[PDB]
């Protein structure tokens, strides 16, 4: 049955995950490329197992896509989708951000995502450019399950507790609450990464009031950067998104519904 089609050459590094090394494989017959993320369990081999069990759970166009895994002794092996286009981060311009018909794009494929992980009850947890793929045609997937866990279960939502995520992009109820609703703070993220695509750096170092220019936003001084970079429509969405109050915070439902989300802007991609 086809010999050598399970052979695979690494051949280059693509980058690092939360939990682990990722290298681009090539297969020896098909030449067919995939990442493989390669975890050094010498560390910690429960993280990485969870990480697993989450990505068996996914099948969405806009969540990179799970292969399977295999351990090798103390390594653990998942292949997962390559995504040629990079990390997002890297289509941000410093200071600068991105065509805005671009953002509102990567913006309704990052919503479609968190909409079906929300869907069966998985929240992402680190939502950040970094962790954001581009595909060859520039569609954008959600990688990097390992910070990520389940808060719906048997129809019960379970609060969450644990501190987690990227300073920059996490929502100010991880720093002031003991316990919190995870969807929000998903939503959240996904309004700072909103704003770095749009304005080409980040509001602040974190959402505390200790923080001047994240009590400059509370104040509604947008005549200050970065907000002075973003136009009128998406702004509005993002006072909707970026609420300290989790339960007044916009929802997903709710930001299909926004104007600058419904704003015909990007053109379909060129055809010959
Ligand atoms: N953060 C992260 N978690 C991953 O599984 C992951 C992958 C693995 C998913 N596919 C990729 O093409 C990829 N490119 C780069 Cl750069 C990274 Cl790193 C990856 N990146």
């Amino acid at each position: 049955a086809v010999p050598f089609v399970e052979d695979w050459d690494l051949v280059q590094t693509l980058g690092e995950g939360a939990y682990g090394e990722v290298q681009l494989a090539v297969n020896r017959v098909t030449e067919e490329a995939v990442a493989v993320k390669i975890v050094d369990m010498k560390r910690c081999p429960e993280n990485i197992k969870k990480e697993i069990c989450i990505n068996k759970m996914l099948n969405h166009e806009n969540v990179v896509k799970f292969y399977g895994h295999r351990r090798e002794g103390n390594i653990q092996y998942l292949f997962l989708e390559y995504c040629s286009g990079g990390e997002l981060f890297d289509r941000i311009e410093p200071d600068i951000g991105m065509p805005e018909p671009d953002a509102q794009r990567f913006f309704h494929q990052l919503m479609a995502g968190v909409v079906y992980l929300h869907g069966i009850g998985i929240t992402h947890r680190d939502i950040k450019p970094e962790n954001l793929l581009l595909d060859e045609r520039d569609n954008l997937k959600i990688s990097d399950f390992g910070l990520a866990t389940v808060f719906r279960y048997n129809n019960r939502e379970r609060l969450l507790n644990k501190m987690c995520g990227t300073l920059p992009y996490v929502a100010p109820e991880l720093l002031k609450r003991r316990e919190f609703h995870a969807e929000p703070v998903d939503v959240w993220s996904c309004g700072i990464v909103l704003t770095a695509m749009l304005a080409g750096e980040l509001p602040w170092d974190q959402p505390s009031d200790s923080c001047q220019e994240y009590s400059d936003w509370k104040e509604k001084k947008t005549y200050l950067n970065p907000w002075k970079k973003i136009d009128s429509a998406p702004l509005a969405l993002l006072h909707k998104i970026l609420v300290e109050n989790p339960s007044a915070r916009i929802t997903i439902p709710d930001i299909k519904k926004d104007r600058w989300y419904n704003k015909p802007l990007k053109k379909g991609a060129k055809r010959p």
